């Protein structure tokens, strides 16, 4: 048992040296590593409750048992002794950087995922290169370093949120005291744009800091797998070659959907154009019901449009449907306009995007309801948000071996392995994972120290929490509550709820029982808390700190017993009592 | 064992039936009991551990051992026919309402503890008094019912502190595009009292609702507790009179402290006044350094007031030093000015409040430095806060025998009980318990639940969370980092710590470094969290749902297996690895 990690750390790792932390002659070796500018892994065999183990097993590489032992790509090189020799013979330098390869370690995709275990790899000695490209978009959109999440999902995203937001404080302060009129004052797209793209700038400039700071070569460059250890790179002069390394990690994300209808890729917008569009977008259409739909189509009308949602049957799939639709209410009822049971089958362009002017153009949309009545109307803008998707044809040359599953995405083990034993996938192509920038990151970090540095520790991908950041807020960590009812029975669930009021809305006269929480419980293991649910302002902020709770196993006991901090909306969760069974009204 | 309960439920219990849900024969009771509008506790033996011992022990009382059962006062009433000949002859009315004393319960005081107190007995049938009375302060203001924090506490000094970060939001609109100009702004001081007042009326209003639809006596009457079971009340015109009750709550609360100096009570005002003042302070002086201290300089100063507040040596003492300097360096770099190691010696008055045309006066405050020199300057309000106390002797008499601490506090059991057997205190005047409202709230309604309903919870007061609303929060649960090393020893403690900055500062051109949060935490027992520690925005949302996690003995293994949601200021509790002790910077 110990024998097999021990072989799998010392053949993968780049450079590792086996101490204790009590030894001279180790500390004598860590000097001169350091002074030569190695980096390298540490076991401290001391500090491990089977040390003495590893210590005789070591033996099966080196024929020596003692401590320091020192190692380069599976090859044992010496003790404290030979390790010196090398160094005042100016041979130790040749020595570590010996390799059948260019690279120990090769990202394809430089995002949320591939960065994290990038920079990760290279503090343990792994030399390492990240490769990544930007596909434009069919209007010819293109951005810099970071992946999706940093230049065209939750960070503009929730910026434009926020200036949503805003529009609110604005309304809420004259009730407070302050002397502005809020029916004065409007909002300049161009203006918030330019300040997004300045922040998601310094982002872009950061990463490139910070691998140029951790010794990893960067290519800006489309890279393709051709077998289990080389990888062709196109630049941006067409130029052509090939790269070899050990490990591999595929992390390139998706990119959004379009429906097959005429007109969609030739006149209409995704999100990825949307967050730096140079002109307001207008009297808006957005087909779709994901939460980027509801969010885009949430902040847009806050910013003063006039904003449509196209809905083909429900709203959030795959999240609870009771705060799905309270969710939709709350926008309904705030400004944003719904069709309901309707699919779009054609977009016509009346009017040309007016580059010069700085406006958007005219479309006709024309599609049908599910009875068959017909949809027909005009809008400036049209976005698309049906969903997201890989293309790892353009990634993976299907010789490699690697297994996808029937929506192309990459088949792992639960240590991210593919079927190909020295390349792994990590973040949203990893197949049946949660496609969220925490998990790629956490995937990506934990899977380089298992790499370069013996770790074992492996991702836990089960309960997850989430926040749709929708005009009012919706958090949850767990299961829906008919996802509970379907896998335990009605009988064994119990849900307590409770409608609120957040002190910050009285004064403000805003509305007495449209904001709700509810946990989700079993009876019969002891009133476990299988999903918490929470619609309200700062509801990630609310939600957060309860899935460390949920990640220990919290029953409804360990809610009751811990006390409220008052005046807050979360304080709510640790005083409810009202039972969905028992009938009774949660309003307060 | 199980004996001594059924005797201790018995005896107390104002109604209770002994019942199980499945028998036909209790439905046929429950409901004579509904229709006749008797409200009563209870005990489904079919539903507890050892219900068939207590259906044996019962009879010890009744000399039955079936079920139902009905008692009242301590007395058995009959089984399912005797109740029925009892209704049929119109002989129960009497019998329910028969009792050594006018009532099952008295509450001294309508505060948190007091009204939650009694509303939950009142729901398992006991007769029950609330009592509550608002002494004025020196000036003369008074309020109605709810208690400290509905009228001059938790509730105003939150809402004055939302007007004031309302402030910032409205800088802050102009970078995400909002065309308003904050510099031409101002603020109304007397349009908030309005708004914040109207509030608290809807709240004096809708206690003395919620009492009267739970049949509880509600009376404005000062108490005083003359012999175990005899309480001597004064109404409004000065009339006394006696009444009596089988249980008695002490909740009487405490009021602000003033220092003993010439001028204070004459000339200055305190919190009690602060949140109905028809005037704006003006130009204020603020001595002590508490929370109270803090926040109420805090929002005066964010609505444009000239603030500064004097201290004899610490801000808010008996919290993590290091947070509280970082609390009062924020404050310190946007406006409010500290006049430290200083305390006040006199205050004159140059002039007389002008209540007609609705402006202060005018004072002069003398004072003196901690090495000797001297402190002079002009306000046109000064406010204390030094601190809160009770003032038991007027409540109780010293011959009833309730023991009190050198501080003036009632010494409890930890179930509430006084050295008095019927006598019990909830609340700030419990010695040793921390003065908080949620905390008052459950162990008043977990006591009526022991007291009527033969419930056993206790009262958990550990770990209990806290938040500071300053103009940056500051929330805590558990250990300041100085006490942990105190109890531990240095060499048991590891801290991980980390600065951070919102999403929302970024666009906004907020601060880099100034937010700021860590963990506190014990090396030889698993790296248990002793203590979690956060200054920013929101940070009592962020704080509660991990009082939940400590409660239930996390680690930082526990915070570092749950993943983060994404841009919350939150998740950074979820990546901590920055230690103190390993000297690299927390900035990033
Ligand atoms: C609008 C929107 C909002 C979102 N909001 C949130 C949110 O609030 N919270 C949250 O947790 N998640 C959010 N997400 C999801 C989050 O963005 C993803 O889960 C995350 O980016 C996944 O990271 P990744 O490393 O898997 O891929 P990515 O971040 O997409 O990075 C992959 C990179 O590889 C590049 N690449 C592709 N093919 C190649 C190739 N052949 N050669 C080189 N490079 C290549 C891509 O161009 C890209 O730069 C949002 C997504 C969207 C679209
Ligand atoms: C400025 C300020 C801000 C605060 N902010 C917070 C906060 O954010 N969060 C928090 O958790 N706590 C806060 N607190 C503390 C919180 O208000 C108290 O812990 C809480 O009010 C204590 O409740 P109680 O039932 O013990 O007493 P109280 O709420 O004070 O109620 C006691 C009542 O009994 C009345 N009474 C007194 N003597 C008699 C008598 N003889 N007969 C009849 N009635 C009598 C009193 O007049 C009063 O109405 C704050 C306190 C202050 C002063
Ligand atoms: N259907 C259909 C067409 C389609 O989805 N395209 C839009 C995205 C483009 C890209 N971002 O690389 C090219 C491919
Ligand atoms: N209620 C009420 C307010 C009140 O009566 N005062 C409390 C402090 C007293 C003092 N320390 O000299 C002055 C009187």
């Amino acid at each position: 048992g110990t024998s097999q990690w021990l072989r799998k750390t010392v053949d993968s790792a780049a450079v590792i040296l086996f101490s204790k932390t009590t030894c001279p002659y180790c500390k004598k070796v860590k000097d001169v590593l350091a002074e030569a500018k190695i980096k390298h892994a540490t076991i401290e065999l001391d500090q491990l409750s089977n040390g003495s183990a590893i210590q005789k097993c070591l033996a099966s590489f080196s024929k020596i048992e003692t401590v320091p032992q020192m190692f380069v790509r599976g090859k044992f090189i010496g003790d404290s002794q030979t390790v010196l020799k090398y160094y005042s013979n100016d041979e130790l330098a040749g020595i570590v950087n010996e390799s059948k390869y260019d690279y120990d370690l090769i990202v394809i995709g430089g995002g949320s995922g591939g960065l994290a275990a990038g920079k990760e790899a290279a503090k343990y000695g792994a030399k390492t290169a990240v490769l990544d490209y930007v596909e434009p978009t069919p209007i010819g959109t293109t951005w810099g370093l970071g992946g999706t999440c940093v230049n065209v999902g939750c960070i503009p995203k929730k910026l434009m949120h926020q200036a949503g937001l805003l529009s609110h404080a604005l309304e809420d302060a004259e009730h407070f005291g302050w002397s502005l009129d809020r029916s004065k004052i409007s909002h300049n797209w161009s203006t918030m744009v330019e300040g997004v793209q300045s922040h998601i700038g310094s982002l872009n400039w950061g990463y490139k800091v910070a691998l140029r700071d951790n010794q990893v070569t960067y290519l800006n460059a489309k890279g393709r797998l051709i077998s289990p250890h080389e990888v062709q790179i196109t630049d941006k002069n067409q130029k052509v070659s090939t790269i070899t390394g050990n490990k591999i990690i595929l992390a390139t994300g998706e990119r959004p959907k379009y429906p097959e209808i005429p007109g969609a890729v030739e006149y209409g917008i995704t999100s990825d154009d949307l967050f730096s569009l140079p002109y307001f977008p207008g009297k808006t259409l957005v087909i779709g019901a994901s939460y980027v739909a509801l969010e885009c189509a949430g902040f847009l009308a806050s910013l003063g449009g006039d904003v449509t949602v196209m809905v083909r049957s429900i709203l959030l799939r795959g999240f609870d449907q009771q705060m799905a639709e309270k969710v939709g209410d709350y926008m309904e009822n705030h400004g944003v306009k719904f069709a309901k049971l309707c699919v779009p089958d054609e977009i016509k362009q009346l009017k040309v995007v007016d580059t010069e002017n700085n406006k958007p153009g005219l479309l006709l949309v024309k599609g049908h309801y599910t009875d068959g009545k017909k949809f027909e109307e005009e809008f400036e803008t049209v976005i698309f948000a049906v969903g997201r998707e890989p293309q790892l044809s353009k990634v993976l040359c299907e010789t490699v071996g690697v297994k996808l599953d029937k929506n192309g995405r990459v088949v792992c083990t639960d240590d991210e392995q593919t079927t190909v034993s020295n390349v792994y996938a990590i973040g949203d192509i990893n197949a049946g994972k949660p496609q969220l920038t925490p998990v790629a990151i956490q995937a990506g970090r934990y899977l380089a120290r298992r790499l370069f540095a013996g770790a074992t520790e492996l991702t836990d991908y089960s309960n997850v929490a989430t926040t749709v950041f929708t005009p009012l807020e919706y958090g949850a960590c767990g299961l829906s509550e008919e996802d509970a009812i379907e896998k335990y029975g009605d009988k064994d669930i119990e849900v307590y709820h409770s409608n609120f009021k957040p002190l910050e809305w009285t004064v403000a006269h805003r509305e007495d029982n449209v904001c709700y929480m509810k946990l989700v419980c079993r009876k019969s293991d002891n009133m476990r808390v299988l999903g918490l649910h929470v619609l309200g302002p700062n509801a990630g902020e609310i939600t957060q700190g309860y899935a460390v709770a949920i990640k220990m196993g919290a029953t409804k006991a360990d809610f009751d017993r811990t006390i409220g901090i008052h005046p807050t909306c979360s304080e709510t969760f640790t005083t409810l009592h009202v039972t969905k069974k028992s009938g009774v009204s949660p309003i307060v």
